[PDB]
């Protein structure tokens, strides 16, 4: 049934293969690469994959239900260096670009993922990057990991760009409908945007909690079960926001998004949310070329 294609070999490209090898997410999985075969061999030597069939061009985006993209390497020189990559990528996928859902995670992804909305001239619903959904997953984790309640109760997001502007959405955040008025917690979210930072210095990379990342938003997306993620997409109409990727909790499925929840977020947040958007935007312009 599902088919989807991961762009990129790289450590990222690979961990996101293997783990959606283990947990068997997909039933076709494609290695496209930009230098891969290797990668999948590798993966393939854990063999009982009884219900998915790993494989190695971008002919194979043809019938994909999702396509990732992982591709990318004096910071907005990234950016602009992404971009690079990015918009030659993008011309591939779409050169045999059939039905599809694109997930976007390479960095900046808040930038790259309205930028190859662009690239694409893909609907704004087909389009998605991979946003802040795993900083949203460890915000409700560090809660229950500290109130003596379990994830399961704990409903909370992190909205707004995929950086150090990022806010929790305190305002939406109840567990099993109890607001966070319980009784100071301005530290669970600092974990939050510093975990990234932390990694790369000791590690030097990142590539796990990614991988893992997209394995979730992949099975999300495969599911078609209305979960709510808080994925980048392009908004344009909304808190005042315009043209500009962020994330918001939205309902996606195989199929693009459904629609992103329009929460009702206090004055604070919506200023906090906006400010969000203005750095991103920031950086748009110096791209955008």
């Amino acid at each position: 049934r599902s088919k989807v294609a991961i762009i990129g070999a790289g450590f990222v490209g690979a961990s996101a293969a293997f783990t959606m090898a283990l947990r068997q997410t997909a039933n076709e999985l494609v290695l496209i690469d930009v230098f891969a075969i290797g990668e999948a061999m590798d993966i393939n030597h854990g063999l009982p994959f009884m219900g998915q069939m790993s494989l190695y061009d971008y002919s194979d985006v043809k019938d994909c239900d999702v396509i990732v993209v992982t591709a990318g390497a004096t910071r907005l020189d990234l950016a602009k260096k992404n971009v690079m990559i990015a918009k030659e990528v993008t011309q591939n996928i779409m050169k045999y670009y059939n039905h599809g859902v694109i997930l976007v995670v390479s960095n900046p992804v808040d930038i790259i993922t309205y930028m190859i909305q662009k690239w694409s001239g893909l609907p704004v619903g087909k389009v998605i990057g991979s946003g802040t959904v795993l900083d949203s997953i460890r915000f409700r984790y560090l809660l229950s990991e500290k109130l003596g309640v379990d994830v399961k109760n704990v409903h909370g997001y992190i909205i707004g760009e995929h950086g150090d502007s990022q806010l929790p959405l305190w305002s939406c955040t109840h567990i099993a409908g109890k607001n966070i008025n319980e009784y100071d917690k301005k530290k669970i979210a600092e974990d939050v945007k510093t975990a990234g930072a932390t990694i790369i210095k000791n590690k030097g990379a990142t590539y796990y909690g990614i991988a893992v990342s997209i394995n979730t938003i992949v099975e999300t997306l495969l599911k078609n079960q209305n979960t709510i993620r808080t994925v980048g997409t392009v908004i344009n109409g909304m808190y005042g926001i315009e043209d500009v990727a962020i994330s918001l909790p939205s309902i996606v499925n195989s199929e693009g998004v459904q629609e992103v929840l329009q929460f009702n977020l206090t004055p604070e947040e919506e200023e906090a949310l906006r400010f969000s958007a203005e750095q991103v935007k920031k950086v748009l312009n110096e791209v955008k070329n």
